[PDB]
């Protein structure tokens, strides 16, 4: 496959990342994830958008404009043949001899970007998913996209182990999102979410999805909910850029409902399904 | 120069770096700084047990004994005829396809070390720095030494352009550590500092310096003070290994006690002195 370098595009195996690359010694940099759906990007714009919010949360200047790097991933998409899956790219502060203050504007951000075929995950889509809640341990501005990401390492790893999908974080039993996807909760026809503030990344697809609920007159709250109101739930989901609407039927043994997916969470993967690019 | 790359000292230029190594994608990794006093490690073991403590709560197996890579670290100062200055070293989950859970345990980890000519810090060790005080930001297991150092970049840069050399950092009000150091306070001939939890890195300099306490017969009290209080300490300095023993003589423009280094301060510098390598 091809890698974007830089503004270049070039064979995977030329690419090198230096030692001293910021993002390898301090996490120092920012990334997206955006899904490719038979050959086109959905929502490419909004994830340019956060790259660059992302970016500027940590003073980081990209380069080039935000034209420009909307046409690199379209040459990358197209060199690779990419049809179902997702671009990832990153942005790092770059290289310098290690000091944790920030260099000289006289380096230069290192961009990294690459595709990965991977198919919708239908059968969750189907069947659900269970989950396990898990203490959120992370920094307190995870409302920046950033390559600090051990926290949610751990917490996805510990899900794993478990036999579960997605972890859902807490603090202190306050829900906030899941350890990669947003945490949506329905009671009573109403959908609730974690507010967009400095403790959850505002979700692309958390965005579409109240959206969706908006065009069909579904009730939004943006309040957060507790771990233990969650298991109270009619029902409940996870949304990402990979996961897409991601049904809960299980925490930790204990089952949402009857452990069937709900009728809201149907009508609302159906509003999604309006929005994604098809064929055709 | 060379580089210690895995278990062998190689070129710089020969060393690779893969754009999936979870040290880039999620700063899934750990590290540690050695310094050496003309051609000689301080502390050299105590910084071996830290880092393969880091590695351990992070479930990372380090593919080697502590003698073999004490062995390395050795060929490593004599290959680039150190003299002083440190080594930097660190380990990383290793290279896989982008995925936020554990890879299989056929992943070697990474093992990246090189040095840097860096001398004593004589001025400051003489004249004391000025600190600013910086909310603490950074995820809730800062006794791992972890390559997540987002927090403590935009602390340090905070720092930087204030023109202080250290941001103090503070969750609660309540002192913890420095972006790169530990702090402590001195308060009627007594020591204080935050105690070694989940809050603070538990420094290598903090015990030497709580050591050398207990050798001139000064008390030590490992418990934490708030921003307030720290204010009002008759000494306050910091320390890390490249540091040692900086005194702080200013906060934020408001002067520790009269400014000048304090009487404990230097009795203690005295004593960790007696510590470091010497060959005349
Ligand atoms: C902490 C946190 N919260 C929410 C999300 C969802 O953001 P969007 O992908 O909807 O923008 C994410 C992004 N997750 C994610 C993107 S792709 C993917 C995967 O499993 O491949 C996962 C996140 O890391
Ligand atoms: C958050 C945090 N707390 C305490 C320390 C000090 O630990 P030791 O260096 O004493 O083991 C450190 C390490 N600091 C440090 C080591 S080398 C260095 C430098 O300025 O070059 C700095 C740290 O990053």
């Amino acid at each position: 496959g091809y890698t974007l370098w830089n503004d270049q595009i070039v064979k995977d195996e030329e690419v090198k990342i230096d030692k001293e690359d910021r993002g390898y010694q301090f996490g120092d940099g920012v990334y997206e994830v955006v899904k490719v759906y038979n050959g086109e990007m959905f929502t490419v714009n909004e994830h340019i958008d956060r790259l660059y919010a992302s970016a500027e949360k940590i003073r980081i200047t990209i380069p080039y404009t935000k034209d420009k790097f909307h046409q690199l991933l379209h040459e990358l998409v197209e060199k690779n043949e990419l049809n179902t899956g997702h671009i990832y790219f990153q942005v790092t502060r770059g290289t310098s001899p290690r000091a944790h203050q920030f260099p000289e504007n006289t380096v230069k951000p290192v961009i990294i970007g690459y595709t990965k075929e991977n198919p919708r995950p239908l059968e969750n889509l189907e069947k659900g998913v269970k989950a396990t809640f898990v203490e959120d341990i992370r920094w307190l501005r995870c409302d920046i996209k950033s390559l600090n990401l051990l926290g949610a390492v751990l917490a996805k790893q510990e899900a794993h182990e478990k036999g579960c999908y997605e972890a859902i974080l807490h603090r202190n039993n306050t829900v906030t999102e899941g350890s990669s996807s947003n945490v949506f909760g329905i009671k009573d026809g109403i959908l609730y979410t974690h507010p967009a503030n400095n403790m959850i990344l505002k979700g692309i697809t958390r965005d579409v999805v109240i959206a969706c609920a908006n065009e069909i007159n579904m009730p939004v709250k943006e309040i957060p909910f507790t771990t233990h109101e969650a298991l109270k739930m009619d029902e409940l989901f996870v949304t990402s850029t990979t996961s897409e609407i991601t049904p809960v039927i299980e925490i930790d043994g204990k089952l949402i409902r009857d452990g069937k997916v709900g009728e809201w969470t149907r009508k609302l993967q159906k509003q999604f399904e309006t929005k994604i690019p098809k064929p055709l």
